[PDB]
């Protein structure tokens, strides 16, 4: 697969620009987001352009098997099903929700069951609204910004906080006063897909992957341990 | 803390370099190693000099809390004990050991346990050996040298490797074969001291640590899932 690419000159990556903030069209009419930059990375460093083919997410397995596209980026699940159909490469994003609360509490919820009776926070619209919403006993309250959603918990107003792993893993970070509780909940973990027999590709798209996750940090245990 | 320093035009790091590869003397008797190249990158971004008082470990908290040194960078394990007396930046180094196993199989373990009834490489007398071998269930082979303990997983005659976090990464890094299937068996982490009221040096600190440890992977998390 590499040197076909190579010779044409473009990779070409299906994907389904309907899920933003992976791949989605921006107000300028660009297909962009976080699995178009992976694309993009991948692409610069086969030395070519990157040619992205959108289509409906149901149409990119057997646009794959057709050869009309190189590889999928598109926040496609690593399951067993799909494992019969395509080859992944390691997984590249860990997809959930996770509960977040005050780190000097003794509260520590597991399940949105646990927060019955309890206050919760979420952003608006988020899969942690819509989760949440399901349970009547939960008192919701409901907010623009995620942001705005965590200073309602450090202000001891909500109990909890529910948003995606990314995002919240990120923000607790940054604010040693909050701890995730709860492992991730309706984990998925989306990997890139290439034909079985183009381990070629396959093995080139790991060792990206293993680049961009690299720090300095990294390199300093490298230079140390080795 | 932080405009007295840059006053002084060096950074006074204690440390006792007698800790390869955190802090030992070379050849030439310089005084290197992975913690002086830590340190080395936080004096640079102060604009200062850096200069090393080399002692023994017990005497690095007294020689910070009475004012001789800024910070303490010396393979200091954080407890809480030393939590009462002074302030540990963020941890910067893992130094429990890991279970190493190749990648195209399915055998994924995760403590110790989990490799009773398997073959596992060790490297003789380090920490790895020493652990494995309280484990009656496990086969233990034994090698002068990691690399050969990790060329007889390579080769199918051991299920497994236990070695140090930091050594089993290095090795992984070049070795995309095989995968570090647990987590840190232990907790022991390390940080950097410094006295409880140099808050600007310590959040100067966590800044140099928090920047090292971003690679482009997270700068792309940062650039979609920000707000």
């Amino acid at each position: 697969a590499i040197d076909e690419i190579k010779s044409r000159g473009y990779l070409l990556v299906g994907l389904s620009a309907d899920f933003p903030p992976f791949e989605f069209v921006d107000e300028n009419g660009n297909i962009v987001g976080f699995d178009v930059d992976l694309a993009k990375e991948i692409a610069r460093r086969l030395g070519v352009e990157l040619k992205i083919v959108d289509m409906t997410f149901d149409g990119l397995i057997p646009s794959l098997l057709t050869k009309k596209i190189d590889v999928i980026i598109s926040g496609m699940t690593i399951t067993e099903e799909r494992k019969k159909v395509v080859a992944f490469s390691d997984p590249y994003f860990d997809a959930g929700q996770v509960i977040v609360v005050r780190k000097d509490s003794d509260f520590r919820p597991k399940t949105y069951e646990d927060l019955v009776g309890k206050t919760v926070a979420v952003q608006i619209g988020t899969t942690g609204d819509i989760e949440v919403s399901k349970y009547d006993g939960i008192k919701v309250v409901r907010f623009d910004k995620f942001t705005d959603a965590f200073l309602e918990l450090k202000r001891g107003r909500a109990d909890a906080v529910v948003l995606d792993s990314a995002t919240a893993r990120a923000f607790v970070a940054k604010n040693p006063d909050l701890v995730i509780s709860s492992g991730v909940l309706s984990s998925e973990q989306y990997g890139i897909a290439v034909r079985k027999e183009d381990t070629d590709l396959l093995e080139f798209i790991n060792s990206v992957l293993r680049e961009l996750k690299k720090s300095p940090y990294d390199v300093l245990i490298e230079k140390w341990f080795s």
